């Protein structure tokens, strides 16, 4: 027993991290097969970032303008192209450490692991959620761009995220591995609105099942409710509305604990309108929404 | 910017995880060079755990009673011995993926990463602290024993922890890699007292420097204090007493933020005797004591 925010083991992804330099900008890339994937803003200076024309900026760049380095060894670039906001650099060497992988666009509320890198070197690993407003609340310093987000499913790495931007609010936006941004964000240094960020109600519920599983039960109460009356309360607290899909997804946890979803929904309702009153739940004094039901099942 | 509880990248340690079986007990071991390190209670049944005589139980065991498996490949055991609560199994094959490493006994309050394993397979990775009472508040299911705790220092893995026991309070005890328990714990299924666990004041302070660095400043107040008057307040809140070593360790953060340690100590004092009043700090509604000053410097 016990409960922690646990990332997937990072070794498969470590073996794919490279350094990409173009002009004087250096950031991270991801070497799979004979292609290196990186943020297209690698071609931009500080000044360029204010209002880049990527198409024009790219046109001044040849293969030899891109330095790809893999630990100590330089890779030869034999081709370059831009896919949305990602640059793909064809190199002559297949990565000998390429895992089985795929590229997936995750949905708001799903979670993943981030291997934070600097100059192509793994610095550290943590679990994130794609927020409903398509930001992440990560840890990202200068040179972290091109660090990737992923899930591992047996032997198979599903890459879901590439870090590109810190916004003026100190929050993080990025793309899938085809280079389409999550959310309305662009790869420009201008002020950009994240919407109001809501709580991932389904994830909060999963964590309460986790708490109960762990013996943390005090918040369980004498009520039940309805999907509509719950949602009527959810909406007031900027909680994502709960649907029958969410209910069905929780069912395995329902079954394990003998606690019906709507009963758990009623306990949550009371927490929402009474607070936690000083007590903690799985050692937190807030409601946690960064664990999926899959994430709770795995650890429990 | 941004702040997360980040583990070290797990790949070096992944390549050292093996499965050890003896009788019908299976747990994890750590394969470095031609030695496999595992919990000695691998030799025990459920029944044995109530009152094991390890010396006598071990005497019924030969090399061939130990099955060591490394992914798909069986290792041949050519030697066995017991070092404190660790069993060392000499095998005929040096691990080809042995990183540079050392064995270190960490001090209460230092932090490390855990690669949680099942049957020799990495399941996940998270950051832990050795609590002042020498427990850890990890995430550990049946078969997690022999999972290891570590720090990485450039290319070098410092192994500091091997998981052995879940206590009846649902907390975790284990050894260094020479097999000496942290704390008063033994490898026996009997009720065992952890002491009262205190907060790692120096780590809380580091996190407040992290908060300030991140722009989270609201808790900064108009007071200062003295080491003694702070400690007089620390003691009431089961905070570890702050020393001049702790002060010196914080100095780099002092310098970065322009906030003197004693000033930060005064803000903490007020938080302690006023609570957080509903506000959050680096997105938490409690005071966090699981980041060292080194851990804050690294990420900041």
């Amino acid at each position: 027993s016990g409960f922690a925010k646990m990332a997937f083991p990072s070794g498969k992804v470590e073996g794919c991290m490279v350094q990409v330099t173009c002009g004087t900008t250096t950031l991270n890339g991801l070497w799979l097969d004979d292609v290196v994937y990186c943020p297209r803003h690698v071609i931009c200076t500080s000044e360029d970032m204010l209002n880049p024309n990527y198409e024009d900026l790219l046109i001044r760049k040849s293969n030899h303008n891109f330095l790809v380095q893999a630990g100590n060894v330089q890779l030869r670039v034999i081709g370059h192209s831009m896919q949305n906001c990602v640059l793909k650099l064809k190199v002559d060497t297949a990565n000998p450490k390429t895992p089985k992988y795929k590229f997936v666009r995750i949905q708001p509320g799903q979670t993943f692991s981030v291997l934070a890198c600097y100059n192509g070197s793994p610095s550290g690993v943590y679990q994130c959620a794609m927020r409903p407003n398509f930001t992440i609340k990560g840890s990202f310093l200068n040179g972290s761009c091109g660090s990737v987000g992923f899930n591992i499913d047996y032997d198979c790495v599903s890459f879901c995220y590439m870090h590109h931007m810190e916004l003026p609010t100190g929050v993080h936006a990025g793309t899938d591995l085809e280079g389409n941004f999550y959310g309305p964000f662009v790869d420009r240094q201008t002020a950009q609105a994240a919407g109001t960020d809501t709580t991932i109600t389904v994830n909060v519920l999963a964590w309460l099942y986790a708490a109960v599983i762990n013996g943390d039960r005090w918040f369980l109460n004498r009520f039940t409710t309805t999907l509509n009356d719950f949602n009527l309360v959810a909406m007031k607290y900027n909680y994502e509305p709960l649907t029958q899909d969410h209910v069905d997804i929780l069912g395995p946890l329902s079954a394990q604990t003998g606690i019906a979803v709507l009963d758990m929904c009623a306990s949550l309702k009371e927490l929402l309108q009474n607070g936690m009153n000083g007590r903690t739940i799985l050692g937190s004094a807030l409601l946690e929404d960064e664990f999926t039901p899959f994430d709770v099942v795995r650890q429990c």
